[PDB]
């Protein structure tokens, strides 16, 4: 079967992560966001935000400098294991919408960024004397939701993560990317060409030229999933599965990009049929919008899984 991914962490008044860990239909949950990068953040540690989650406390560096990395995410720490017990993959997402001034400035800081995240969030290692924001929890991988400021250093980060993954062959870890629909994508086409992602979720909303809506109304633009299949072929991500990223309600993205379940089926059955090896499934922005959009007594994400399984 194909997979259903969804982001969580940035939903206004979102329910805690375990609620979605309890939702059968979800296969992958991207937790957003590591939103502050080491080159420009306080203390030069990565920083995090998970909306209404965590108690507000932050770590400080060895020299007393206040960071933006949250240290009291009790609920998330408790909930991730529930997701993984139910068979789900939990990916920690890097970037997100806010703030808009974060980037990577050198290959060195790229390596060091991924090293830091691997130590903080990957396997517990005796040689690590740094922060463990989710304690003994080990995430299943990293998602690159780079929304601003170009594509420097993300390839190096992915390559560094892979190297670290390969030193733990008894466990599988995953790398993913969320480019927008226009090729080249200013943030992620470089990483996609130069480094290997397992999953790539194209955000099929907010860009008129190629949106999922233009599949339904072809006067709007041209849905370009075919082009994304072609562009993988020269890339180091040539074996990536491609997912159709969609808004989970009317108000989750810009006006006019939401599709009804029936509209999604028409798109998905066409493309699932056309690319049975490359089509990975659906990505949803995002969990709260899905949960609040109840259709026939079930949230949007459940109807998305129906379409993928039917
Ligand atoms: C993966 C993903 O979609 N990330 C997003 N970040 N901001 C979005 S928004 N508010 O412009 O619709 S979507």
């Amino acid at each position: 079967f194909s997979n259903l991914a969804i982001y969580w962490g940035q939903g206004p008044n979102q329910l805690r992560l375990s609620h979605f860990c309890q939702e059968t239909s979800l296969d992958i949950i991207n937790i957003g966001f590591i939103n502050y990068f080491p080159d420009m953040s306080p203390g030069h540690w990565p920083g995090s935000n998970f909306g209404n989650q965590c108690d507000g406390s932050v770590y400080v560096t060895n020299d007393g400098v206040v960071t933006k990395l949250l240290s009291g995410c009790h609920q998330i720490m408790e909930d991730i294991p529930i997701c993984q017990a139910a068979g789900k993959k939990v990916l920690l997402s890097i970037g997100g919408a806010y703030p808009p001034d974060q980037s990577i400035l050198s290959e060195d800081s790229a390596v060091a960024f991924a090293t830091f995240l691997w130590g903080a969030f990957g396997p517990v290692a005796e040689g690590w004397e740094g922060p463990r924001p989710f304690g003994d929890v080990v995430v299943d991988g990293f998602d690159f939701d780079i929304e601003h400021n170009g594509g420097f250093g993300y390839a190096t980060m992915v390559n560094t993560f892979r190297q670290y993954f390969n030193q733990v062959p008894e466990r599988k870890f995953y790398l993913s990317a969320a480019p927008q629909c226009i090729i080249p994508d200013a943030q992620l086409s470089d990483a996609i060409f130069n480094a290997a992602f397992d999953f790539i979720w194209i955000q099929y909303y907010n860009t008129a030229a190629c949106s999922a809506k233009s599949f339904i109304d072809t006067s709007l633009g041209t849905f370009n999933f075919d082009a994304w299949v072609t562009v993988l072929k020269a890339s180091a991500s040539k074996d990536a599965k491609l997912y159709v990223g969609l808004p989970a309600s009317e108000t989750a993205a810009n006006q006019g990009y939401y599709l009804t379940p029936d509209e999604v089926e028409s798109l998905v059955s066409t493309y699932m049929d056309r690319y049975p090896d490359t089509f990975g499934g659906i990505m949803l922005w995002e969990a709260t919008a899905s949960e609040n959009n109840q259709i026939d007594g079930a949230p949007y994400a459940d109807h998305m899984k129906d379409i993928l399984l039917h």
